[PDB]
């Protein structure tokens, strides 16, 4: 469950948040694959509730109605097509498994669901699964409201409803089998792994129990004995009885400390600065590197009230986003995931985004297709950070320097750093307010390297900055505190 | 060190942030004392640096220059006068001890100091103490910058400089004696205890070592064997090697989880709601009640980037501030402290308050006196939350119900709660968006009680809401979701 199952060098997976299958299919073939991306974190592919108030939320997909692969992204047919096509290009698909609950109990009974299955939350009836009264933890939960009231009572966290969300009774085999059936169905199609949603609200043991019921990856794209890659969403920044570690037995864990801290350091808040990043990794109190799944921002927290808080850097602050993402990708710690969002009428009001609920760009609740522009950017309001050059090349930079150790770190006791990955890469940062000039030991073979940030190496030449390295490995760098991008990166493949 | 040393029933101490001695003297006599306040947390009474950039900060008082009781609040003469006068009315004085460091090392040498003592930070010379090179942890600190670089290395946290702040060598006896001398000087004047600043950056043992060198409270106002009340500033919300508990041996600890969480619950963020507050206290993972020192907001975090984050409620959001403060005071857990701030040109910019550095209201760096208006409010820009009726009476409510157990808790599985303190008090809350009507068991003797929130009991009558309780203890309540104050509180002394 620890192996990504990616294909050939590929070190990172992108989350094409709320995208439609037909669009990820294409995206895979036309970009993802040729641009070295490992895989795609898809949105909950199961039939969910249709929330009309507010209008079609970004979170209605985390409120299950059945396990029919039939969401706003498409139907099973379209879904299979995507996996098949993406797999044919070495781009893995990772399904967002929503398995601790169904929809909110308050929700009105009816057919208001992405696939039209009937369902009555008040009576606990989900005929399309099927689930019923005794398949939910109603009895088991010890709280007065039946809701999670105190995150200090590890037990009520897993046995009670998260925000009123009907908590499936995962202790029962009927339920574990129904879920395993769902996840196995996916696997048979060609899935490479999952993102176990709300892992904190599930007993590690239950998650294991369920995982153990899984088949092996489809012999048609994976080797014999391939195990579904498993990363579980657990938000643990201390202060709670439940610890990320509690889940290492099932697979990787989402390290939310990573993105939080990094952002705090890039934003230069709380006296933090980049020179303090010498021992970035387990050194800053982060879960063991090969049990971690990192990212700067994830779909949820990029909206402000996630784990990190206002400190989380998102696409909105591009100049600093690109940097934090660049640093992350360049550093060896954890397994990386890059975000790819969509734009929305962000309107802050005393502390909150009154619109952080807004769903994907659409036309009367119908998700807009992702259109590509001659300059490789997207249309219809899809941000497409994964297509940005500064990130894209760094997504590749990671690939190129894979396996190489962290070294040749330099700092100016401020915000001007730089470090390399063995002899295949080097990256230099300047988050200070004064031009950065100095000759650094790049630990790279002599030659002329193209900065894959300001440009690329095309037809034997750089389109951006050129860096000159000499036998002794040294090279001079110059990054103005107001440069387009205050950081430069070079690697074995960007050498002329 | 655990006993507050307060006087007769008095359960809470107010922090008259940045106030001048002459003003606290008066305040004590004219208000504090008659209104049942226990004590006052004064600002660092020692000579500090004079920061002209930005102009006279709220934090220059946490950057020591000598131990001369001579700050912007006044001179020793004025200081003694305050203590003497306040003590004469049963109002204790608690000094903010700034003892882990002096000023920042970067600071220019000179006499730019509240009392004019000379001092050279670069050479480590504080002739007015006196301290010198070997009296600071310069050697001891293992980091490269000499600054605290990783809060995951408990040891460098106490041996290295906090934000460049020269870290006093508290391992040495010369230093412990110099500090003890300072704290003992204070005690001889009439101090009741302290607030040990930056306790996290000091070894529990050092703090004990220093405390042990202290005399006993002045026999002129305290009983024989009175021990200085000790509450240490330690910000611990988990995730770190250093734990609040690590200091229980010295005295109480600032529980920052309290204010954070409560605010999150009142703001109705992260699915939180008041009905979940059944077992508020150690039940929510908080440090042992009689080792805790609670508050909603403290001088630091009320500015946003403190422990709690944007979740911390301050005077700015009065409607919700009053409630959180009311709940806190009404609930038995921990020893309470109420904040009293001053207004400032708050200007937010992408995440931060570009003015959270602004000092107290003034006239060319001279602190403005605190003026009182006919309606009991303050002038010259001093907020004076401690004078607000909703708080003031609750500060007394605590006194009245002292010793009584938590009971008769009620919730509507939402935000409409209520609970009582034995048979001397009852409080009802409505933080829901719909009028609150219901007959609750107040566990109070039958009679007609005045709501000490909407009004008072004066000359045998209520000036605000009247609550009618019958023998059976029941009483009806009605709080509109848009009432002036969405919570009502009654107690033994507000009965006609
Ligand atoms: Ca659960
Ligand atoms: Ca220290
Ligand atoms: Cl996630
Ligand atoms: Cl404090």
């Amino acid at each position: 469950q620890y192996s990504s199952n990616t294909q050939q060098g590929r070190t990172s997976i992108v989350h094409l948040f709320e995208w439609r299958w037909v669009d990820i299919a294409l995206e895979c073939e036309r970009y993802l694959a040729p641009k070295g991306f490992g895989g795609v974190q898809v949105s909950p592919p199961n039939e969910n509730v249709a929330i009309h108030n507010p209008f079609r939320p970004w979170w209605e997909r985390y409120q299950p109605v059945s396990y029919k692969l039939c969401t706003r992204s498409g139907n099973e047919d379209e879904f299979r097509n995507m996996v098949t096509r993406c797999n044919n290009v070495g781009v893995r698909i990772y399904v967002d498994a929503v398995i601790n609950h169904m929809c909110g109990n308050a929700v009105s009974a009816g057919t208001s669901s992405t696939c039209g299955s009937y369902f009555n939350p008040g009576s606990r009836d989900f005929p399309a699964v099927p689930y019923s009264g005794w398949d939910f933890n109603d009895g088991k939960c010890k709280t007065g409201s039946g809701d999670i009231e105190n995150y200090n009572d590890a037990t009520q966290v897993r046995d009670c409803r998260l925000s009123g969300l009907l908590d499936l009774a995962l202790g029962k085999d009927y339920v574990r089998s129904k879920i395993a059936e769902y996840m196995n169905h996916l696997i048979d199609i060609g899935v490479a792994g999952f993102r176990i949603d709300a892992s904190k609200h599930m007993w590690p043991g239950d998650i294991k129990a369920i995982l153990d019921k899984l088949h092996n990856l489809n012999s048609n794209w994976f080797p014999e004995g391939s195990k579904p890659f498993i990363y579980q969403e657990v938000i643990d920044l201390g202060g709670e009885p439940i610890k990320s570690s509690d889940y290492f037995g099932n697979g990787r864990v989402t390290e939310f400390k990573y993105g939080a801290k990094l952002g705090t350091v890039i934003r230069k808040w709380n006296g933090e600065k980049m020179s303090y990043l010498k021992n970035w990794g387990e050194g800053w109190g982060f879960m063991p590197s090969d049990r971690a799944l990192v990212f700067v921002d994830n779909h949820d927290n990029q909206r402000g009230h996630g784990a990190g808080g206002a400190s989380i850097l998102t696409f909105w602050d591009a100049r600093l986003y690109k940097m934090a993402v660049g640093f992350m990708l360049a550093h060896p710690y954890g397994f990386t995931r890059v975000m790819s969002s969509y734009r929305w009428p962000r309107y802050f009001e005393n502390g909150k985004d009154v619109n952080d609920w807004v769903g994907p760009p659409n036309d009367n609740g119908v998700t807009k297709e992702v259109t590509i522009n001659p300059d490789t950017t997207c249309g219809n309001d899809w941000v497409c950070e994964h297509r940005w050059r500064q990130i894209r090349n760094m997504v590749n930079f990671r690939n190129v320097v894979d396996g190489q150790p962290f070294t040749n770190w330099y700092d100016n006791g401020s915000n001007q750093v730089a470090f390399g990955r063995g002899n295949r890469g080097f990256i230099v940062f300047n988050n200070d307010d004064w031009t950065f000039s100095l000759t650094l030991q790049t630990g790279l073979p002599a030659g002329t390297y193209c900065d894959v940030i300001s440009g690329d190496k095309i037809n034997g030449n750089c389109t951006g900055i050129k860096i000159y390295v000499s036998d002794d490995g040294k090279a001079h760098f110059s990054i103005s505190n107001s440069a387009e991008d205050p950081f430069i990166a070079i690697h074995a493949e960007s050498k002329l």
